[PDB]
């Protein structure tokens, strides 16, 4: 009293106050406005605590919940969609600038193959993708040794997220992948349990990791594409007009924060990291083709090369 008719609780939107959170709050406010207060969206920052959450099982259960997740997770369910979390994916799709990256994502969305995968996620698993135009930016190696070619990673324990798309990718580039809770990366480096990480400049700066790692080597080996999911059962319970408002408003909010991240914020954080004494190995000094060539073996090890090729075909319009 006198509240909304539908309430959505949307979680895992990363750290409080940061760009993603800001953008989800903009999205929520716009859906609320355009639905006349009938849809209320509550936005929950990520916890850094190490607690079990079965986020997909809630989505399957039909709860009024959503999550900021990724294709490394969704690829556990419909295997092939996981190709979008593999090393150099956006480069293999031909994107070489921020604006080009967003345009490729739009082409992937209208692709018959993506539409297939999204229908399988919905029907077989009850997962509705509202958007994947949410990009955290390019990830680079963060180490105490410059990385210019694959051989430089040999023997290096590099922490990367726990799912196979990440682990196999970092392994194929030449490193030993290691899982470590993000909030514990600093501890893992200071206590010498790992040799480095692979992160965005925002992650490195906000974590104060420049205190313990000296080099940012700009391999640009991942572009982190987030997938924004809700229960298919819940989404379908909404009126069609509201279904369209929710999806359109978040594709819009997503495009907006993705470009701000890629065109401005990551640049600012780079400057701040330089000002904290880090040494940047620029992209032009790195054998990126050698890394791209090593990356192909992750696609093969996981069975996702056909998936990539299939996407390449339909996007090469036009």
């Amino acid at each position: 009293v006198f509240g909304a008719k539908y309430t959505l609780r949307f979680g895992h939107v990363l750290a409080p106050g940061e760009p993603y959170h800001q953008a989800f709050l903009k999205w929520a406010k716009a859906v609320e406005e355009k639905t006349n207060g009938d849809v209320r969206i509550e936005v929950f920052p990520s916890s850094q605590l190490g607690v079990e959450e079965d986020i997909i099982e809630q989505i399957r259960m039909g709860a009024p919940v959503g999550w900021n997740t990724d294709s490394a997770r969704l690829g556990m369910y419909v295997k092939d969609i996981g190709v979008m979390n593999l090393a150099y994916f956006i480069d293999f799709m031909g994107a070489k600038t921020p604006e080009e990256a967003i345009e490729v994502l739009k082409k992937i969305k209208q692709s018959p193959t993506m539409q297939k995968w999204l229908k399988e996620l919905e029907q077989r698993f009850g997962i509705k993708v509202l958007s994947f135009y949410w990009v955290q930016g390019y990830r680079h190696f963060v180490t105490n040794k410059p990385i210019r070619k694959p051989e430089d990673l040999n023997g290096l324990r590099i922490r990367t997220p726990g799912a196979p798309a990440w682990q196999e990718s970092i392994r194929s580039l030449g490193a030993i992948p290691v899982a470590v809770n993000f909030g514990e990366i600093y501890t893992a480096v200071q206590t010498r349990a790992v040799d480095g990480a692979e992160l965005t400049y925002a992650n490195v700066y906000n974590g104060g990791l420049y205190e313990v790692l000296k080099y940012m080597s700009e391999t640009g080996h991942f572009l982190l594409i987030n997938f924004e999911i809700v229960s298919a059962d819940w989404f379908n319970s909404l009126p069609k007009e509201y279904q369209k408002i929710i999806e359109e408003e978040m594709d819009k909010a997503g495009i907006e924060v993705s470009l701000k991240i890629m065109k401005e914020l990551e640049e600012e954080y780079k400057q701040k990291c330089i000002e904290k004494g880090m040494a940047v190995i620029p992209a032009s000094e790195i054998d990126k083709e050698a890394f791209m060539e090593k990356a192909k073996q992750a696609y093969k090890n996981l069975g996702l090369e056909n998936a990539l090729n299939q996407l390449i075909k339909e996007v090469k319009g036009e």
